[PDB]
């Protein structure tokens, strides 16, 4: 008879759902994962791995997706994927095992944590099943504050004994329409059309207003009308690290993305002449998490500001904006261009001293005796991505290190999630679940990724992973045998080192990638770099890349 | 001026510690890890990796060890070292960075988690710093905590402004003294004693009585006076996984471990053996996390109980025991040694037919066409361990897995803590840190690892810090491109495998241990494994050695497991 | 067939409960309280009374007791009852209804909070029944943890399908042993005699040392050592707010309990007479939930300092001893004895311009035009309570308010536990239920409670209660028309007084009791307040006294 781990896979699939990434620990006893058409199980080496797939793919569909952990160290293992999840904002159904119910004796028990407890701070929901059959409205309750703004994760705990009960469980009456929200449901205040309308008012007399871009706004579905919305009125796009590509590459409106560091990597007054000329600023979907805080925007004049977020301003001691406008970002967009109708053209700001500045950094001809700067790589990575993919497609998925702002300001993104890393959580060793994440969202589409040392080798064995499920990711590990931001860190709080706090051997990347079944080789200039990523773009298999870097 | 950073350095050192284990955050700009003279920073791939060696090191030192980690991610991945220490009962330090104090809006601000509530629920202790200068007695209380039985993790979170702050540090006046425990601080019920009589009186009534000792025991330093006691009254020992070596190899009370697996891997009944004629049950220092359950004795005859604990009964739904003595385990003993003093010695009952099947195993002479078996290969690690070790020394330690089970059985363990692996928490990953903890802390003593493809992959980058740090560890993979253990549950619940939940493709291990700068070898029969065992026991610096192995099991033989 | 209902009776007999006080909501239909003979329900006005009253039974006895409240509302209403609990230091099993198993919805399902969320923060242990059959074990984890110091409440939430089943329950198999502790279980820290000896050493360097004893002490049945320690040593005993009566009214090294405001009540440097030339503080049984704060005694010379407690220090931040004792109090005393045996008696200090302006002050002839003075009161409380009480009993409670100062410092305790009052938690409205408890502790001696009109009122409707259970207390309600003590603190932090957060109108405390069943009389001097109180005494009835005071 069909138990609850049936009605747990069938009430995923109603749901959309057609993969489970993760690592099964003794609750195989319980659920094999065949017992359902169309819902296939993952297997990763680490859990983390597992819940940073489910959210990438996630954030990529806009579609619930599934991870899935053992009781116990299980469980915490797959608390930094809930944690990206949380952070990053994605929906993410988290399921764990848990001790048999009677057994259930946290930190005295085998095994046994207190699951909730540890995951409901992270988490939009948690929840221990009690009665099998209402395993069916856990997932649906699941799902409800997953996909409420901010989107994020929602746990279900399982002890075994539950899980392999069919206790009133009666699979020839079908399952309630499942509902999936089509996007996510959002917060709306009374009053926001007259909020809109004041906005609108304040565009009317701005000389030179600016759209900051959130990735809420992509997952609103507000992209199309947005990008519509800034041609006609020649409103220049700026974006978080996550919302780059919401304006094509070469887009006229495309002025990029800001990162923090931006000034200090450039040697360059970036922000400046980002925002100094600036009387308003809109940030359309804005989040605190992704990063783009606004001392960022507080160059220059004085500017008015206007947030529209789907949630009730979290931080009111960091941003009060001049206008809140809490409301779905497309139905703000809809709202704002019906009342700016009659509006015409405004004149932009002028970037280009900023834009002839990155160019430069990224045509860098120099070759240098102590390993390549990570800009030419980045350079040579946009290089073979615009050859290797259609026309805006592509993903290329940046860990976690001082590299992945170089990633922010120089990666090529021609489509929206076409530059993917992440931003709120920002665990290190993110690339690889990422890029399995973003190939299996886009089969048929090049996805490359860039690491450093410290941030790939902290999860360097779901290269397996890669491998078995044969997915044709091209990977540049920039090695400095360093955790090299961090030791910027010691530099900028101290004025120096500390070796034994950063400092690494070396690890032979090809060699580790080979190890694992995937081909590899190194790369120490722009020729050989662009040689090997045209090999890997057209290899039909993953293929590793080891570039020797430095950073001056 | 000296800030809280400073001041956290002082009071883990005045509390004995000499090495912080982790992986820094932005942090750094706070704090460096040079500030304080006789404190070091261990680097790791892993923040499970930290937390796990600072476990381990505290169990064999006795003492409170320490771990580091970044705000969230950091902080969630040092959690399940920390689950580690909370199952497994280790006195660990666990520090993490937070954001800037003024800043703490978790799940809004850039990497922010409420860490307390995270980690509050596995636990001895759990705060954030909120100002500076009371970083001392936060430690001190943290201390205070992960040293009172049951012992386990506590934890503090910094806030980055905080700990780079000076605001109230004064290293010009004297920290108070530290007054670390030098052993755990117990449970102890009011009339102890009459329960202690009670269970004298228990003994002199029974024909054949068991001791089955637990790491409790170690803790309390009751190693010596429990095989006094043993020897005396002629009582077998029995232990739990890591209370193996309570009694040297070879010594005739030594009736050997338990595990729920032992009668399905031996074929044999293991469990109706061991106890099936026992009538009075002494569980020295009982601990029901270490997974010996009272199912695993309720074999054959009834029998009575005797329950020592530095701690109340967590679990009376589980484990009724016919007397109760709470009280600290050496306390217990030495007031026993009085209560029984005038008892003549007992007649102990057989296991011998146990003993023949478990040489058997170990002498398996047989070749076969799909990989070594996993009893030959712990016979072949037992032999070379016994060559490169002094008597009562070396560590042998498993990670987890089908063939974790064959460890506790077969391995070799000739003092306390000489076979290690984790019996609370067990994540699959803990070889390798083990290991490193049990080489820092028996710097001059052999120590090998066994792991099995599963685990020791999800876990392997840390060969790298192995190699780093230069420990002579002598690892050997076994290998059979699967989650074996896991296979077996699938067979045991449904009656068939599924690979896509269990099965791996090939890793060269060989291959992976030279990227990561550790010499390695690969070995296929005891003739290659001896020699491969030899030449890395003798090699001073790490050596890794894979073995292709394969089961065959019998998922009927697994019933002692409901 | 017997329920999960009955189980839970049964059990919290097998553990020595024969009352359980509460309040009983719509769960009445999965238990009557007629289940199991021997255990009775005590029906209050309100949950906050019934977990005070379990609270005190608990505390006086030594075993634990048992209060009940309904879901939601009635759980957050014993909360202040399971708060006082906790930092008060009691063994009480709070147990309260919650929303069907399946229906537990919390903030959503009708009166459903989460109940185990709210309650473990201020808890031993917190759990909810999920298994009708397991009440029998989550009430012995729920007495083991309540009966470990430091002693406090454990909470078994229940939801009402789950009470009222009868699945797996078989009461034809008898109940394992309850085993409940005769004395608290604590906390032993390896070394800790040679830490005793380290404490006797500086004792044998000391010139005048002192015993500041809490009521852990008590709870370790130390008493009669402490006192044979101090007599033969010749060492002064001072006590905690709670510890009132560990020696006899009279005995010469009885110094009596000490608050922050004893100076200016007295109009005399009472806490530097007493503590100046003191050079050892022996905190035997220490508590800084029993509010002697380290600050108290470390006053004129520098001391050292001597922590004795079954628990590991909690507050180092705040308390750094010079020798921490970590053990049982008695066998701490007990080892004590060996390694003093030889020791010579010790100078006491002179505190005797102390104890002669106290007496003149409890003295005082005055008679006051605008009410009583409440040294007057606590005075004239005392004289009856001598005479109606037999020697060594007697219980004086006190409620919460600027007169509880007066009743710690001057008040009778001739045993202990012979004045309580809550020194942990201080939750006004606590005078009556700690009486109902300290009576039906001991049912044969007189009970006397004192209250402000503040804190009094705030949980005056359990009159009825103790006018239903005939319980013969004698209540003195001091009346001022104010939450006096607030006053005071508006005065110290921002020189004036601000009266809409303070001020009352007029109520007749007299035609309250009355309406209550409870008679009833107003006292405006001594002659007055005498007369009432030896009338009540004698009453064989409750009685209650209204006294004009002014501060
Ligand atoms: C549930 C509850 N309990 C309370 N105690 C309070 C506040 N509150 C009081 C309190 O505790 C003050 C602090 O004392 P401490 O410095 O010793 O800690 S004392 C009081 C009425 C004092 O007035 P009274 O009873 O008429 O006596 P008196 O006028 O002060 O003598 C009130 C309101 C608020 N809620
Ligand atoms: C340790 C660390 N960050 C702190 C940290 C620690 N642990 C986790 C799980 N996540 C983070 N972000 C970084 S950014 C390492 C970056 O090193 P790298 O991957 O070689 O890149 P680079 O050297 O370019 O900075
Ligand atoms: C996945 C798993 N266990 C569940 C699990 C999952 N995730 C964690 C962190 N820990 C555990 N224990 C095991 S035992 C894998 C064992 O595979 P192996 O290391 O190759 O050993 P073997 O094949 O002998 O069973
Ligand atoms: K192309
Ligand atoms: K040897
Ligand atoms: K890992
Ligand atoms: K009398
Ligand atoms: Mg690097
Ligand atoms: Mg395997
Ligand atoms: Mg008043």
């Amino acid at each position: 008879k069909p138990t609850a781990a049936h009605a747990l896979l069938s009430r995923l699939r109603d749901h959309g759902v057609g993969k489970v990434f993760g690592v099964v620990g003794r609750e195989a006893a319980s659920i094999l994962f065949d017992e359902v058409e169309g819902i296939d199980f993952v297997l990763t080496r680490h859990e983390f791995t597992a819940g940073v797939a489910a959210d990438v793919l996630a954030r990529i569909t806009g579609r619930p997706q599934a991870c899935w952990a053992t009781l116990g160290p299980g469980m915490t293992n797959l608390s930094t994927g809930i944690a990206t999840s949380v952070l990053d904002r994605s929906p993410v159904i988290a399921l764990a095992a848990q001790s048999e119910s009677h057994d259930i004796f946290p930190n005295d028990t085998h095994q046994c944590l207190d699951s909730v407890a540890i995951v409901a701070p992270m988490s939009k929901y948690a929840v221990e099943l009690q009665r099998p059959h209402e395993i069916t409205d856990l997932v649906d309750s699941a799902v409800n504050a997953a996909m409420t703004e901010p989107v994020g994760p929602s746990f279900i705990s399982l002890p075994v004994d539950l899980l392999g009960s069919s206790e009133g469980i009666d699979t020839t009456v079908p399952n309630p329409p499942a509902n999936t929200p089509a996007k996510p449901v959002g917060v709306v205040a009374d009053g926001w059309q007259k909020a809109a309308d004041q906005a609108a008012a304040l565009l009317a007399e701005a000389k030179h207003p600016v759209l900051v871009v959130g990735a809420a706004a992509i997952r609103s579905g507000a992209v199309p009308a947005i990008r519509a919305l800034a041609e006609r009125l020649n409103i220049p796009v700026i974006t978080t690290y996550i919302a780059k590509g919401v304006l094509p590459v070469g887009h006229e409106l495309n002025y990029g993305a800001v990162t923090g560091y931006m000034d200090g990597i450039l040697n360059f007054p970036a922000l400046q002449t980002m925002f100094a000329p600036v009387d308003l600023v809109l940030t359309v979907g804005y989040d605190y998490a992704e990063d783009l805080r606004p001392s960022m925007w507080q160059k220059g004049i004085e500017k008015k500001t206007v947030r529209i977020s789907p949630t009730v301003n979290p931080i009111p001691r960091v941003y009060r904006p001049d206008v809140d406008v809490v409301t779905d970002v497309l139905a703000f967009v809809e709202h704002f261009e019906t009342a700016t109708a009659s509006f015409g053209a405004k004149q932009r700001h002028d970037i280009e001293p900023l834009r002839a500045r990155i160019a430069e950094f990224l045509a860098d001809p120099e070759t240098y005796e102590d390993g390549m700067r990570v800009h030419q790589v980045i350079d040579s990575m946009n290089t073979v991505m615009e050859e290797a993919a259609e026309p805006g497609e592509g993903t290329i998925v940046s860990d976690i290190g001082f590299f992945r702002h170089y990633g922010v300001l120089f990666a090529r993104a021609d489509q929206p999630f076409g530059f993917l890393t992440s931003a709120g959580c920002s665990s290190f060793g993110y690339g690889i679940p990422a890029a399995i994440g973003a190939q299996m969202a886009r089969p048929d589409q090049p996805t490359f990724l860039i690491a450093g040392d410290g941030g790939f080798h902290s999860n360097s064995s779901d290269l397996e992973t890669i491998a078995r499920l044969n997915l044709p990711i091209v990977t540049v590990v920039v090695n400095n045998d360093t955790n090299g931001l961090i030791e910027l860190y010691q530099n900028i709080g101290h004025h120096r080192s500390h070796d034994p706090a950063v400092k690494f051997g070396g690890v032979d990347f090809v060699a580790l990638a080979e190890a694992n079944g995937v081909d590899a080789t190194r790369a120490t200039n722009r020729e050989e770099l662009l040689a090997a990523l045209r090999k890997g773009a057209e290899l039909g298999r993953p293929f590793l890349i080891e570039v020797p870097v430095n950073y001056d």
